[PDB]
């Protein structure tokens, strides 16, 4: 399988030579090799880009309860997400302070503090050691409480930085915020979570979700109600909007819904409200909303999709019914783990509301046909006879605009 | 298993210095341990032996038909091989030109064109690109067709080689040519295929290949029809025929069936044909053909088994009733595989000309002994204590012969 | 899992520095992440301790018969034990001198002679090459015998080194005879063995077996019988031993049987005889005897538990009527082999003088709850986050003696 065309490829490749390699590098190519297959690359990618900015965790209703938590793994790191005593969302490095242990081992719960399982040094939710027994008199608790991460939540989704250091969040969450806050995703729950690993580059994955050059002959289910235009995936709105594109921004609008086409300075994020195709509301195989109860403020009801993507973690639906947020996360050079999550009201009933199978059968398929796609891209890249193509400039803008972005990203991380 | 010592051998291994071992190797004796178990070694092996040499890759009765292809894996590069329209077979890199994917992801089939599954750039069955959506006016698709790959057709095989500047194929064909002409195998079919993954060093799943020394122990099924004899097995005919032995080759070549003895100047390939034991007729239980319908002219009907190598990738035997190719691809340093094909005429009915038990048994069961015999060997050679000892001279004297040739090319490609 | 955390987590980590890691060690912390998740330390331990050190292999009683052998893996080392001709027993790399063949397959059995099963070169029990096969008459078979490994008895305990220049064995051995002596271990069978893997560096297992600061909270079983007081665990005793556990030794020496805590003058070995709880007389979960025919002529019936560490290898526990031995065996930087044989007296029979559940259930529970924290452990320390911090001075006393021999050692072979 890859694995072993990952170790294949890995045995002939010549040297990274990463500035060189940057150096050379035009834009309306896809990148060479060792980007996409190399352990030296993943392993800049991981210190210099997940480990340096801002990435999606969870939404934040997954932790309505008292001392709810949650834990998730970035790159070698494990993280446990908590709502403390005093209602603020906390996050720390879940290892414990004494011999490194983790102390969350569940995906999910709800505990009355952090107790290790090894020796039972307990943590207050907050992060603070309260007991630690037979430590000895010399023993100082206040330099051995939990290490914090850095914690930021986006109108209800909660974002995390690995970073002593990190870059600014704020200009990014004051654009967002009146985009999102008409989908009061502080009321919403989970209705269903898919995790998948893709046998691809991280990068694959990105590029895959940049362009709908791929989607006419690979998503039947989609294509029903997402349009293929390119100026809905792309992103040529930036130099200029349709009139079409802009009639339905107005719609919006007029009715009270921020639609309007903004993409970040440097290009790290942008947010647009899109139609969706013909007379569809919502991606659902006929087309009609899946959710009889909304989350959120939306209107008109054919508002269409709330596209929002940050980089490197985070691409998202919201839609008059109900939302989906998808999380990007590095496995391996040629692993990557994509996490769907379904949002809806938090007083929408399954069963009555809406249907599970309704609700996700058309991502669920998708995400499944993408994944396909990009581990027979990946397989093709291992081949040393590999080299940069062309992409569109019509249909891959919006890959230009990934890469671009990475590549200079990654120039400044090495600078 | 041996993945685990492979992985505890290599933490401990001296370097590798590659220049000094081979300078200090001497012809009689099996390699030290890193030829057999490093990466390093096995890195220089796939850049400049299976990289660099003509390899076999299938039988061209494969594709017979118009638009029939066929798919495999060298190291890491991915090759389609494709019967054209103007009848001609060519081979390409099985990765499209525009974002790199696989565009034939069967092993094989039939196709009018070839189209990427991607974004469906779509490519004659030459190589050349004749459609590219929407990749604007300045697109030069003449830049962008298949890339080729090197390849022969050796009387009914198909070679090919990864090489922008390949060795010379034609020394070897012209004097293969009145050996395997009279087999016929542009009209074989594929009456079977076997692959199977020895978890040994493609080096030593060849020196098990040219020795009999270990099958009267460990190949009973084998040794009632294939001699022990030393002078089949080896190339100690090279210095001179046997009289039995030139007593076989004149009653074949009386008959018109060339047998003698042939070996490269540089010790690359091998033609002989051998007597088979006793009154063995082919390679089954009972003795007698397996198949009644016999694939090509061979005269007399005990003329035996027309034994051919060429390294890196291939040894086949060819009997009077039916052949058996088999092909050697390198997986990791302590694993190869191995693909063992059944020819037989294609006109021979399955049931009634042959039985598939009966005409694959043998040989089923010799590959596993030779691939237990393989790993046993490999799982002594990754310890620490392993040190080369001495081969048999009358035993092993092809083994000494392939181990030379092994030596020899790496010798020239570091040069 | 754990081998996707290790191969992220040594993506992004510092270089290893050993040198300046050791200088800036202190005695009181855990050691840095490199130490237990890292490539380059794992090598440095295979081939600076465990290739170099005295090591536990087997009980002597499984080479009870003549011809008996078992074999054993240590990091690459494949090696044989065996029963000679004499009586003697031996030990030798299971690595044919011809072409490197492991010789014995089977973990145990009895043989007449050592055949290879590649090609019959046959070895007397003794090691010496008796036949083989058409070598030619320039062949010195004296040259080709078996290479011998380095082998002691430690009163019914088979111990091996695979260094040419092994530390010196026979301070610890004449030490621990007296201990020994009493138990019979020549006279002992073998009841059951379990080999489990724990995802955790071979550190990790020590430290987490060289104290029971964490018992009480993980080990219920255990508990009913193994005292959680700290002085029994660990090395406090060495600076002067409490009344309450001198008036147990002397209760068993006394009796005839030697008990008194000693500690290597380098720290390498231990042995003391401890009480265990309450009136438990063995590790059972009614705290009585497991077998009915005690292995041995420990005297009293509560002389407790004789505790027995010798590093890197081996930990033990001898009771009056059964006797454990653990091996512990490296696998990779986050996996270790840990072996448990439980021994009886050679004539205790199963269903009649114990019951194989009884016998065994305590420490089947109490490895597998060991593995869970080591494994748990393993993971938290794989985070970049990961710090060293603190060990109790009360309750990990014995796991900052482990560490403080480990230090030492690496550093004298670094030297
Ligand atoms: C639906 N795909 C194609 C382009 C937009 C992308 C998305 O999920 O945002
Ligand atoms: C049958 N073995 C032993 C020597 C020849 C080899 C072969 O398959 O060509
Ligand atoms: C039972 N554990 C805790 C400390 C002693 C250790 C042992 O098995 O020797
Ligand atoms: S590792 Fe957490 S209390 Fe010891
Ligand atoms: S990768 Fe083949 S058409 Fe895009
Ligand atoms: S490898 Fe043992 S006899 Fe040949
Ligand atoms: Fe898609
Ligand atoms: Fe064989
Ligand atoms: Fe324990």
């Amino acid at each position: 399988g890859t694995e072993n065309l990952y170790f294949q490829s890995m045995m002939t490749a010549n040297p990274t030579s990463i500035h060189q390699r940057l150096d050379r590098r035009l834009s309306g190519f896809s990148l060479e090799q060792p980007f996409y297959t190399s352990p030296e690359v993943y392993a800049l990618d991981l210190q210099h880009i997940f480990y340096k900015q801002w990435l999606y965790a969870v939404p934040v209703c997954q932790l309505a309860k008292a001392g709810s938590y949650t834990t998730l793994r970035v790159g070698a790191y494990e993280v446990v997400i908590v709502r403390s005593r005093d209602g603020e969302v906390r996050a720390f490095h879940n290892s414990c302070r004494h011999r490194g242990s983790l102390i969350c081992k569940a995906r999910q719960g709800q505990v009355a503090k952090l107790v290790c399982p090894y020796h039972q040094w307990t943590y207050e939710l907050d992060g603070k050691l309260i007991w630690a027994n037979d430590m000895g008199p010399d023993f100082d608790a206040s330099k051995y409480g939990l290490k914090p991460v850095n914690l930021r939540n986006l109108d209800g989704l909660i974002y995390i930085c690995l970073s002593d250091t990190p870059p600014d969040f704020q200009t990014f969450a004051q654009l967002a915020r009146p985009y999102l806050e008409v989908h009061d995703l502080k009321d919403a729950k989970v209705a269903f979570t898919s995790t998948i690993i893709e046998k691809g580059n991280w990068k694959l994955v990105w590029e895959n979700n940049r362009e709908c050059y791929h989607c006419s002959s690979n998503h039947p289910a989609l294509c029903r109600s997402f349009p293929l235009d390119p100026e809905v995936a792309g992103v040529q709105a930036d130099g200029g909007v349709s009139k079409k594109l802009q009639a339905h921004f107005d719609r919006c609008e007029a009715a009270g819904t921020p639609a309007q086409f903004v993409l970040a300075g440097d290009g790290q994020y942008r947010l647009a409200r899109m139609p969706l195709q013909e007379k569809a509301l919502s991606y659902t195989m006929d087309g009609k909303a899946a959710v009889s109860r909304h989350l959120g403020r939306v209107a008109p009801p054919d508002a269409g999709t709330l596209l929002m993507f940050h980089y490197p973690s985070t691409w998202n639906h919201f839609l008059p019914d109900h939302s989906l947020t998808f999380r990007v996360m590095p496995i391996s050079p040629t692993e990557t783990e994509v996490t769907t999550t379904w949002l809806v009201h938090k007083d929408a009933v399954e069963g009555v509301d809406y249907d599970l199978k309704r609700l996700t059968e058309v991502w669920i398929a998708t995400n499944d046909e993408d994944r396909e796609i990009v581990e027979t891209n990946q397989q093709g890249i291992l081949s040393p006879a590999y080299v940069p193509g062309p992409y569109s400039p019509g249909q891959e803008s919006g890959v230009m605009q990934f890469v671009d972005w990475y590549a200079a990203s990654l120039e400044r991380a090495l600078a």
